[PDB]
């Protein structure tokens, strides 16, 4: 599949608005997810002990885990599908060391959607929503291939 230039604008103009705030941003994606799919907190051996939300909101390690999937995650968006280079590493990582399935990266897609539209609704509409869910449909689309390469495709 491949965006064009309007959906990639689409998609950078409410990502320079989460740049603005990407603690706070990383903050409520993960939370969402944790609350969401409680399954998905075992695969974070630092963070698996929190219990409330309120636990999860004061956590210090949340926070960084938050930065750092927004950090990468944005690095990615900006090449506008050139993402080959970026996403070897990060696929490995996840194949092999974590072991995170597709279905654990559809499931942080929805809480990436569900809190742009929540804090950006006049930068969020429809057309926006639809460009940003088919970004996050290429990244997982890539990364399940190079799963695949790597032996996993879990
Ligand atoms: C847009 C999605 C994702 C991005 C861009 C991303 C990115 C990263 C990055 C940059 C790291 C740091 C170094 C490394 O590769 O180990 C990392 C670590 C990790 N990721 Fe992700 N990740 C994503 C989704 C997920 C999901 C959905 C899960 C689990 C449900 C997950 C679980 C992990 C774990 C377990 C680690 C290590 C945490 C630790 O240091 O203890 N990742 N990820």
């Amino acid at each position: 599949m491949v965006l064009s230039e309007g959906e990639w604008q689409l998609v950078l103009h409410v990502w320079a608005k989460v740049e603005a705030d990407v603690a706070g941003h990383g903050q409520d994606i993960l939370i969402r997810l944790f609350k969401s799919h409680p399954e998905t907190l075992e695969k974070f051996d630092r963070v698996k002990h929190l219990k409330t939300e309120a636990e999860m909101k004061a956590s210090e390690d949340l926070k960084k885990h938050g930065v750092t999937v927004l950090t990468a995650l944005g690095a990615i968006l900006k090449k506008k599908g050139h993402h080959e280079a970026e996403l070897k590493p990060l696929a490995q990582s996840h194949a092999t060391k974590h072991k995170i399935p597709i279905k654990y990266l559809e499931f942080i897609s929805e809480a990436i959607i569900h809190v742009l539209h929540s804090r950006h609704p006049g930068n969020f509409g429809a057309d926006a929503q639809g460009a940003m869910n088919k970004a996050l449909e290429l990244f997982r689309k890539d990364i399940a291939a190079k799963y695949k390469e790597l032996g996993y495709q879990g």
